């Protein structure tokens, strides 16, 4: 049967669970799913029933969320729900420090100011901060109270023990914790600091947009962003504590069942959701609050499937509370992530021949890797300009590029015995592309492309080709050579993938390649010595310009399609500084004075250069570069961008 067994932690809970379930009866046919309803003394009690597959689903929120991730409970985030609009859902929320403008002060310098909180025990005003505060504060630590009292110099903590650590009640005099105190929640904290109480408040980005309607009061205030800066306040999305997400039903990781969740609650929504009024309203509590569902809930978003709860929650969250949980407190060494069984065997050689100052870890996939980096698994690794978009867009940034002498060059390939072929009238032809959302064989060509036919479907512009990471089933995967399961993967089991299998799908195949200015020249005149490029020409191949002619291959600087920005080493923001200086060291000691080919950089690399103004990956990419991206990503299919678009579109 397809049955959803949902958790309750409460009598009203439960009967509301089963009107749920007898009404469901009434709107889904026999085939589909029904519900079931479990009682529990606890949201935990629930997270337990869950994982021993005792039921199926609750809704929780992010403090519970994480619990439900830890072993060996092991539960996933499935189904969000979302708030107001139907066009602009509101998933989740910004827990954001504001200050006055101009006092004078970073993220990293409260130590000694005077603090407003919204209550203690609540999250924007007191987990997340203090979470994020916790290893600042004075030892010892426990109780927790004593040390935040000993590092504001004096705060408004309503409901803190005001009588055993007066200082956290030096703005509000004994800390009511009700509206009775003019402090207290969240219009309250934020009063707190516009009457000049207090130097921050910490609250939700809107409560500055609900207690100041005129603009010009706005400019007044400002917030503090982790990397010790000040933002505007409308640009919490970057430049807050934490991003939180409101209220998401969890599942198990691997058991499910989260195809039927979906179908469940999808269904309820449409039947039984907001503005539907019926006998059953799915976000009304007739005889309590809140039950199963928030009642100020406008639907349901399915949360997308690759992601796991701390991809979720997101770095700073998690960095809080298992602070809180766990209270430890200690540049380290940098953890590098590799994705071949010969790129960590590099690794490995790497980290001993670094005196511990390099560790390795391993994924199967560059999006894998670069979900590690995200969750701190990993730090840092050497991407494509296409990946480093996907990385930007997932919160990293890029600290070195590596250089090969401004990028190198994306031209287009051709045979030089096919005379017509032209870059104005390419239709009909057979393309070779090292992958799909790679800068030289995708965006950069590509891009340009869809300037000239309005629309992404290349498979239908070109006749044929291959373009590693393509569907399976398109036109674009005809062409490749890997067998079986292999065919058209964007890895080294498939022999076009890449600038030179892009160049050999070229020599055997297609019509036109799109690689970089240095792959023609590599692999031609004996210098590749494999079969398919041994007896090669260079001077039996040209590129096509963009004003529609031809040129030969080593005139690429006169002839090409645009420069591509360098392959980029991407981390997180708390460890820019720390990569930048290890690697910067490393390459000093094994730099210009790999077994296979191109083992965590490129093989053609003479040196990691810093970048200075460019440290976010708009101002590397390029403007241009962007755009182009945006418009590709309306076919594109990346699972991760995907999920960390969810959090930050
Ligand atoms: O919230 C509660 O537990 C009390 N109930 C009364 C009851 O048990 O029916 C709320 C109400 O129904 O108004
Ligand atoms: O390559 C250059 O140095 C200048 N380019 C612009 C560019 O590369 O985007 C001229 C051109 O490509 O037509
Ligand atoms: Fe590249
Ligand atoms: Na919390
Ligand atoms: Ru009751
Ligand atoms: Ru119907
Ligand atoms: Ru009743
Ligand atoms: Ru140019």
């Amino acid at each position: 049967d397809k049955t959803v067994r949902w958790c309750a932690v409460s009598e009203h809970e439960a009967t509301k669970c089963q009107s749920f379930r007898d009404h469901m009866k009434s709107v889904i046919p026999s085939d589909g799913p029904s519900v079931a309803c479990v009682k529990k003394a606890s949201y935990l009690d629930c997270i337990r029933a869950i994982a021993a597959n005792e039921a199926d689903a609750v809704t929780l929120d992010a403090g519970l969320v994480y619990d439900a991730y830890l072993a060996p409970n092991n539960l996933k985030p499935v189904v969000a729900e979302f708030y107001g609009s139907k066009e602009d859902p509101q998933t989740f929320y910004y827990a954001v420090a504001v200050v006055k403008k101009d006092s004078g002060f970073q993220m990293n310098q409260l130590r000694g100011k005077k603090s407003c909180h919204t209550g203690l025990g609540r999250s924007a005003g007191w987990n997340i901060p203090i979470g994020l505060l916790y290893c600042d504060l004075p030892e010892p630590r426990k109780p927790l109270e004593k040390a935040v009292a000993n590092f504001f110099s004096g705060s408004c903590a309503p409901c803190a023990d005001g009588t055993d650590f007066p200082q956290l009640c030096q703005l509000c005099p004994g800390c009511g914790c009700s509206t009775l105190n003019q402090y207290f929640g969240y219009s309250g904290a934020f009063k707190c600091l516009k009457d000049g109480a207090g130097d921050v408040a910490f609250v939700k980005h809107s409560t500055i947009f609900e207690n100041l309607a005129n603009k010009a009061d706005r400019d007044q205030y400002e917030l503090l962003c982790l990397d010790n800066t000040r933002k505007p306040v409308d640009e919490y999305k970057d430049c807050h504590l934490a991003q939180v997400p409101s209220h998401t039903v969890v599942a198990r990781s691997m058991g499910g069942k989260e195809d039927l969740i979906w179908e469940l609650l999808n269904q309820a929504q449409e039947h039984f959701g907001k503005d539907k009024s019926k006998e059953f309203q799915l976000f009304s509590s007739p005889h309590g609050k809140d039950l199963l569902f928030k009642d100020s809930a406008h639907g349901f978003l399915k949360v997308p499937p690759r992601m796991d709860a701390k991809m979720y929650l997101g770095y700073e969250y998690v960095t809080a509370i298992r602070n809180l949980r766990e209270g430890t407190c200690p540049c380290k060494p940098v953890k590098w992530c590799a994705l071949s069984h010969h790129e960590r065997l590099k690794c490995d050689e790497w980290s001993v021949n670094s005196v511990g100052k390099i560790e390795c870890v391993s994924a199967e996939t560059t999006e894998d890797c670069i979900a590690k980096i995200m969750n701190g698994e990993a730090d840092a690794m050497s991407l494509d300009g296409g990946f480093v978009y996907i990385a930007g867009k997932c919160g990293l940034v890029p600290v070195l590029a590596e250089n090969y002498n401004a990028g190198y060059f994306a031209i287009a390939v051709v045979k030089k015995s096919a005379s017509d072929l032209t870059w104005d009238n390419l239709k009909g032809k057979k393309s070779c592309h090292t992958a799909v959302g790679r800068t030289a064989g995708w965006n950069i060509p590509m891009g340009l492309l869809y300037n000239k036919i309005n629309h992404c479907r290349f498979d239908e512009f070109f006749s044929e080709g291959c373009a590693p990471g393509s569907k399976k089933d398109s036109s674009l995967c005809k062409l490749c050579m890997g067998s079986g399961l292999n065919l058209c993967e964007p890895n080294n089991k498939e022999g076009y993938y890449g600038y030179t299998g892009a160049f050999r799908c070229l020599v055997e195949k297609g019509d036109v390649a799109f690689v970089k200015h240095q792959t023609v020249p590599q692999n031609t005149g004996g210098k590749n010595p494999d079969p398919w490029a041994k007896n090669l020409n260079e001077k039996d191949y040209e590129l096509l310009c963009l004003d529609g002619t031809r040129k030969p291959v080593e005139e690429y600087a006169n002839c090409h399609l645009a420069r591509a920005p360098n392959h980029a080493v991407v981390t997180r923001k708390d460890k820019e500084a720390c990569v930048h200086k290890i690697l910067r060291q490393q390459q000093h000691l094994f730099g210009s004075n790999s077994e296979t080919k191109d083992l965590l950089f490129r093989d053609d690399t003479v040196c990691l250069a810093k970048l200075h103004d460019r440290n976010t990956y708009e101002k590397y990419l390029g403007e241009e570069y962007v755009k182009a991206v945006g418009n590709l990503r309306k076919c594109s299919t990346s699972s991760l961008l995907e999920a960390c678009t969810f959090r930050r579109p």
